């Protein structure tokens, strides 16, 4: 099955720069921003648009695998970031993709942005949504919009 979980929450930054380092810089900040979960990445074959994995290096304790991320549709004026996961550590025995779909929207807060991700879960037709690994899905995920929350918070001007 597919679930389809969101996280809606309010940032200090206008969207470009909530975008910018979310996602665009996410190769780097991420893995500093739950650097437990994430240790690096790099950009592994894309043009920079969609169609590019990324593989960002992947960790529970100890570093464990690398995990690729797939670029489906950015959109840095809507400050949209679409992606995907054809391989890693969560579609490893029980996932055949897991999806994720920023947008980043104005907020009723002053100078601020809402921050969405979306992230979805293509379960194996052989497999749920696992109630362990979907449940670290969607809480590890909240770890960054709620870290990026304070890290953006402390360099709001990092990614103008």
């Amino acid at each position: 099955g597919v679930f389809c979980y969101e996280d809606e929450a309010t940032s200090v930054i206008p969207p470009a720069r909530l975008f910018k380092s979310f996602v665009l810089d996410a190769d780097n900040l991420i893995p500093k921003v739950a650097p437990q979960h994430f240790t690096s990445a790099e950009n592994l074959e894309g043009n920079g648009g969609p169609g590019t994995i990324k593989k960002i290096t992947f960790a529970e304790g100890n570093e464990f695998k690398y995990m690729k991320h797939k670029v489906e549709e950015i959109d840095h004026a809507n400050f949209k970031y679409c992606y995907s996961i054809i391989e890693g550590g969560p579609l490893g025995h029980t996932l055949e993709k897991i999806s994720y779909e920023i947008k980043m929207a104005a907020a009723p807060h002053g100078g601020g942005s809402i921050l969405k991700i979306t992230s979805k879960y293509h379960t194996k037709g052989n497999a749920s949504i696992n109630e362990e690994e979907i449940k670290a899905g969607k809480e590890k995920a909240a770890g960054l919009f709620k870290a990026v929350e304070a890290y953006l918070l402390a360099h709001p001007d990092a990614y103008c």
